[PDB]
């Protein structure tokens, strides 16, 4: 069960609609994770838009206690990957920024661009029970315009 690779965003959920619209630092677009767990750390690449242009982003956040990982963007952030299959991961991660406000947040990544239902309805009950609702989804292959 291969977790680290390649990994594209489809849909995010957000507690806090302010953090996933265009430009957010949370509408992100990711491209590859790598579980380090010989070092206990995680890699983290993807693009984000400012200012309506491409950024490329490269984290390296630490695991802790209950397969979660700590990493700094944008504030504090604590996530785990909740689900994984063979052709998705979901990760629900909780932000806290810089005023101290928390938002809760829901990620669906695949391999490309062609989603499978089981996978998104996965992550349409993740989302619901994080007290997420159906209008704050996003789909970002929609918006994913960002180099590959
Ligand atoms: C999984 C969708 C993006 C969530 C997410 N974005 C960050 N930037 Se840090 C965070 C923790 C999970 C890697």
């Amino acid at each position: 069960f291969e977790l680290s690779g390649k990994w594209i965003t489809s849909y995010i959920g957000s507690s806090d609609l302010e953090k996933i619209g265009e430009n957010a630092p949370f509408q992100v677009f990711m491209r590859s994770i790598e579980f380090d767990d010989k070092e206990s750390k995680v890699y983290l690449n993807f693009f984000s838009k400012e200012n309506g242009i491409c950024e490329e982003f490269s984290l390296i956040g630490t695991k802790q206690e209950g397969n979660t990982y700590d990493v700094n963007y944008a504030g504090n952030n604590k996530f785990v990957v909740s689900y994984a299959s063979e052709t998705a991961l979901i990760i629900s991660n909780i932000n806290v920024d810089e005023e101290g406000d928390k938002t809760i947040m829901t990620g669906l990544l695949g391999k490309g661009t062609d989603i499978e239902d089981q996978d998104l309805e996965k992550f349409k009950e993740v989302t619901r029970e994080n007290g997420i609702p159906e209008e704050n989804i996003v789909n970002i292959i929609e918006r994913d315009d960002c180099p590959a």
